[PDB]
């Protein structure tokens, strides 16, 4: 099954920026650390990753997950958690499983990012656990993919 | 006269998802529709569709219509309505007629959905018709052109 | 099909009053200029037209609306929009199409405009183009009546 | 006891339309169920009953009730509830037990029905047990009216 | 000159109810008040009384005020004070003339009677000076009536 | 008919403490009340009483009437009506009917208790008759009761 | 009677700055009005005029009120009205009669001045008649004070 | 090591009620699963499983993770996530790693579910899966207690 | 006289965890403070300590308080301060001095912390001052109970 | 040790206006009490006073305590607790223990009392005590400056 | 060019207080600073130095600037910035070129020193360089000034 | 010194649209005033120019300052100023100084322009002083290179 990883505003910084907010892990070790999650679980999964800092590119994504190619995305949308309904409303058009992560716990921070619109889109939200919160949403998206074939069937 | 039609983020999903909230006509049957409209009408109207999930998109192509080519604008920002305060800028400084669309009722839903700094910058807006609300905005412009052209 | 015109508060007072605001055409000269874009149209609609300061002839006139006469109602409330709960709630419960129609944008004036209990209870609301926005209200209510006869 | 049963705007609509959210019986069913329970009990009560879309007629019928013939009043304000500061004051000057009665929970309804003016003017409030709120208001109004008259 | 005085609703109750919060004198003993301060003046004043309880009876008659019979109004709109936008509209729309009268101090209350859309489409407002307020109007009118006459020629 | 009247905090302080807010009757003389309305009415309703300054004891109780016992909750739940999430959602969890009662007009105090979550979790809400209203909560239960079971 | 004028901040510059705004009429001027007031009428008023920017001086002034030698306070607390809750404690304490003046309608302009700690403090306000409000305010202050005299006796 | 899973107000009512809600697997139902999660595993864990209705047995319980027993807490405080700064501040003051989950996506739901207290408090916030957020939470609890033991070391 | 030191939610962990924020004398410590303070001064004040992280058994304990035994409370409520007005009420029904008292100064916090529904209730409110603030507190309720015993 | 008492706006009025709000005893009166309190305990403290009604004199003289004269503050800013952002940056910017103290209990009056921009700039608070605050102050301040020469 | 630099409460302990937020840079430093600046620039400018904690001294100082002495205003108001409508409107009043500085980034610190009532009756505003933004004004107000004549 | 000028949205149109509000100098000619800035006071200064109405643009704009060419940034972010988190978060994670200009002052138009998350995350901020605010921005970023390099 194919999961689309999509990382949003400033994420390609992890580990050269602001290490003691972020981390050290850069964003292709996160990456990298999420494929030998499946290789030692022999998932069958097929990760694609893409980052951008363009709201659109992030739409135009997740609309290209409508061929029967992605079953799920994982998301990271940074800042535009916080304040882009047009992301939102492109998870919730989307019909495909959609789990969010970030990296921080977005309720202990500036009152600015307590707000997730495409958090409230998605069918669940992991934050605070950095890295790993990434091999978190996996074992979740694995369950869920698994568990909707059961049910088609 | 020349008008634009520029349909912001997701509308080009249409008719593919979410039908009950949004109806099954696609947007380009939602464009094939204005021209007939324009045609069987015999309006002096020339229209360019543009859509794009871009915000710096939908700003470049408001700019791109200062020069003595487009009159006016109809535009559906989709949730971009809410948010861009440098879209509903670049409707400000355009200096021609704008009109605002939305398929769906905007006042009724999501308490995130009632602002909209674009629609605050346009002429008129047009909200809840479905479609049809294309074809009255269109009404609408070739009017609002038409009484202009008389009063110059 | 019988179509009732409501004109809320203050809507008497136009072309009289504030021209720079709402305009030089009057009340009377709004509603002829209806009738002429029936008539020229050949449409099939019967128009009446009722214009009342008081928010329970309003009530009065929905609820009379019940009985198999009259099909759709397009309505102004003027400042009943942004404070009558009670019009919203007959609009929500007579079960037969309303649209909202405003001279003005009341997304682009006081902040105690933008509220709108009635048009939220509205299929579609329409604001901004001055007079031409009722024409604009009779072209969707004929389409939107037309359409639902077809689906019955 | 002369006890005056008010009903603000839309309740004539009662059974008539939307039966999901405000049931089936109308109106005239409910003030017979009341009737029935004076009945019943052997109250020494005389109810009237009135209706009205109007605000201006709610506060001229609380101002009638000036005069040693009504000595309580039952309300349903209707929308009112929410937006009457002059119903409020109507019901604080007139010195007499009023009770307001509501259909629907307005604690569980939309943000906007939640505050009622007219309520916090009153001495109880009853809500979200369709018609039989109106018994259970007659059934509190004699004996508030019992306790007045010991004490006197 | 013609003067309108507008009384809104629960208006006609003074001096009847609750006169610890409103006073003992009536309605009718202020609108006499009034035509003894006119008389003893000799101003050229004509007043006429209207008080109402409707809302759409406010607007009618302000609406009325359109003939070169009235030139200034006195009102005190209640409780629809704090929340008809449509009296307020009706105000600015007459384009004569208003001054708005509150027997108590509408600053000292309750929260929700803060708010004056109509005494701020009016062009003064005066509060908290019981009955004396609609002489303190008056007196006020009959200055920007002459002003205004002045000016003209 | 098994019913399970549940009073909150401070409710055992009735008549004991501020007679002039709450009054003079106590905790015990109210449901010495309810026991004379169930008898003097042949209302086939068996009472019992509760009483606790713990929300989760509130919470425990409500969970109690899982068990085909109790058939409907009569609740004052104090403060707690304004500040607790976990015994609404306790009351929704529950599917029976909970009415809620008042001694005062929660409108027409502190800003602070306007709000009830309980309330709106409930299927009825009455406020401000003093001990009367755990009366008008019988009467209105065992109404709701006899209509579940003439459906069943 | 001895009627207390205080000006607040400001003021001193009327008719010298944004004559559109606050009218072309001094201080000095308004001050000669309220007099030619009190010796047309004959009125047994003796005022005193003070304008001051400082909150402090305001605060010093009203409590001067104590002595029997001030009856009453006619009040412009300027932009004072909006931010001093200690000018509003001062009126509070006094316990003399202060009636509050503003030459604008403070309802009509910016959402800053509508709130008026001062006002609210006061028995009665008076805006938006210009310069005229003063001569308002002492017909107002003169019959107040009079029918205080009356209850006393 | 040992894991302390609390679960708070209405979670024993878990399958019993509001299936459509919150599912038809009940507590006693995800507290086996999470025991098979660790069997499988063959991770070196112990789990207690606690539920209570009331905010001091939470509390309670917190702070008796003070002795060197109970490494870590995986909680579900239900409706008191919203209102209860008393249990935020018994997480913060525990200084052991507490992970928040719940069933349903609270970014989703009421306005009233939004704020998390303790939430805010927890290192970290899963939410929306069901009763796997509960796997989730140990799969991140088991790596970031053996992270904290090669930090030790 | 006799007074009661009620500690609420998190206070018996002091000077275990968060000595930055809380100190380092424990609750036991305080405790012994206060005594210390007593009998230095030779007071006629006989203390009892009460530590519960339960909001009912606080209630309890205030209710309790009502036989001629206790004459005044001194409280912290701890996170309890901001969010229970039960507790707020049981102060105001208990009929006698209480005194609030916070090691931190709840101004200075995070927003969630400046509420204090029970210090609303309390005659005095202490914060700040660390331990210190407990004898202040003990300052205060006998020089406001000696005040009192004279003005009877 | 030098402290300095510092009386804000109004002060002076005390004993003379508004009894039954702040009192009998004036402000000679409440630095008398102080003065025996320091006295009848032979402390090591030089009380100065200061009340005045403007806010620059105020923060004039807590930067004239920058001086080694005076060693903390006991401060009662009035209304100015409320408004003046710029006496709590002198309290910050001072580098000495500052008290802030109330008459009245500023959580329980209007709602516009509640903020304190001062108190949440001191070390600590008191309110509600009356006069004796003044004197609970001294306590403290004597014991947060005995115990600062010691950790010095 | 006669140019007034206004310093507003608390400048003063500038470098002698706080170092860390505000810098080791005392006023007179600043205004020697500005001297500086004017000669290694040859701008015909006179500067005038004026520091008060008195907001009073602050409006009689911008009402002094009436008469041909003063060209323009340099001014940081300090807390009053974020408190003092009666310095924004003598700002207004007064018809000169006024121009803000704030030594720190206004948007960057507490939530109450975001709003600016004098920032916003200023031609313009500076924040966050330090005493370097007092130069930058000093740019600033000299161009304003030569376009201001130009003009002339 | 390499330094980026980064132009937001809507800037391009400068001079070409509404010069009542945003002046008639267009976006060329302020950067050709900065260069002139530059030359006339012999700033080892290399600038260069970047204009863009995509948010995602000004991000990887910022981005690319990572590598030792640019020292540090001016921007004007537009409308984005008040909407992009994620341009405030990108200035942030940058690590270079940033300053930002406004043309106009934000704190004097509309509620909606008055949050800078930008203005916020920078170290200074500019406006109201039109294309001057730029070379006041140079200024300043020529002084904080200067002593960023010292303290080196
Ligand atoms: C290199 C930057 C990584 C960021 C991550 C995030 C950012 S910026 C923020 O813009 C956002 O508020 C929270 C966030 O998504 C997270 O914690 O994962
Ligand atoms: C295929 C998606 C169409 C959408 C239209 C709209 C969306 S999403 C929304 O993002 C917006 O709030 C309302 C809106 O502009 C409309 O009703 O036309
Ligand atoms: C002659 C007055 C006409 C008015 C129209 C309207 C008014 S007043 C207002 O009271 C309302 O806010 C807007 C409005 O409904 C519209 O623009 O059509
Ligand atoms: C036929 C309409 C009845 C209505 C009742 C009510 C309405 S509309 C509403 O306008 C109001 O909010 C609640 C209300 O008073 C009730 O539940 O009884
Ligand atoms: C007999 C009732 C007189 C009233 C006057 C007023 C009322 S009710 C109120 O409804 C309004 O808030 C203030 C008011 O206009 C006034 O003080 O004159
Ligand atoms: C002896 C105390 C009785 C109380 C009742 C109530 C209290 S306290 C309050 O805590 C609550 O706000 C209202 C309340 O439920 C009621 O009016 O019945
Ligand atoms: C020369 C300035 C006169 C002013 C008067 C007033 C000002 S400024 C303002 O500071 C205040 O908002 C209203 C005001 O008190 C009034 O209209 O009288
Ligand atoms: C049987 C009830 C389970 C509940 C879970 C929860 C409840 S109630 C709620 O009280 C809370 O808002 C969210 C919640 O913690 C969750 O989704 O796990
Ligand atoms: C060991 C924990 C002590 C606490 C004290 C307090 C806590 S937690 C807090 O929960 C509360 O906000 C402030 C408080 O009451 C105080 O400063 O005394
Ligand atoms: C003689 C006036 C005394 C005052 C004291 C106070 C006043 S006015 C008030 O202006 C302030 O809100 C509370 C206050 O500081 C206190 O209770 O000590
Ligand atoms: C020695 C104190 C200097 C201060 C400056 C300022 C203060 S206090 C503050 O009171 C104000 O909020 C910001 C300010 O104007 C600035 O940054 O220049
Ligand atoms: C040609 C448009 C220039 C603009 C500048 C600005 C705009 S639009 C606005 O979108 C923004 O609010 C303020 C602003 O950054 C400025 O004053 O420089």
């Amino acid at each position: 099954m194919k999961i689309l990883v999509i990382q949003g505003p400033n994420l390609n910084m992890l580990g050269h920026r602001d290490p003691r907010l972020y981390g050290m892990v850069t964003l292709d070790q996160i990456h990298e650390i999420m494929q030998t999650f499946v290789k030692q679980g022999n998932l069958d999964v097929e990760l694609e990753f893409f980052q951008t800092n363009f709201e659109g590119e992030i739409i135009d994504k997740i609309q290209e997950s409508v061929g029967s190619d992605y079953e799920g995305i994982i998301i990271n949308p940074g800042a535009f958690s916080h304040t882009s309904i047009a992301i939102a409303d492109a998870i919730m058009l989307a019909g495909k499983p959609v789990i969010e992560v970030h990296l921080t716990n977005i309720q202990a921070r500036e009152e600015f990012r307590k707000n997730s619109y495409t958090g409230a889109a998605c069918g669940g939200v992991i934050m605070g656990f950095g890295p790993l919160g990434y091999n978190m949403a996996l074992m979740a998206m694995v369950n869920i993919l698994a568990e909707m074939k059961a049910f088609q069937e």
